[PDB]
């Protein structure tokens, strides 16, 4: 109760890092 969390993972992974990097750089 507490490993689905590796596919909520999987979209975090890819969530603010291509936010960061619009909002880093723009």
């Amino acid at each position: 109760y507490g490993d689905t969390w590796a596919g909520v993972e999987a979209i975090i992974r890819i969530l603010q890092q291509l936010l960061f990097i619009h909002f880093r750089i723009g």
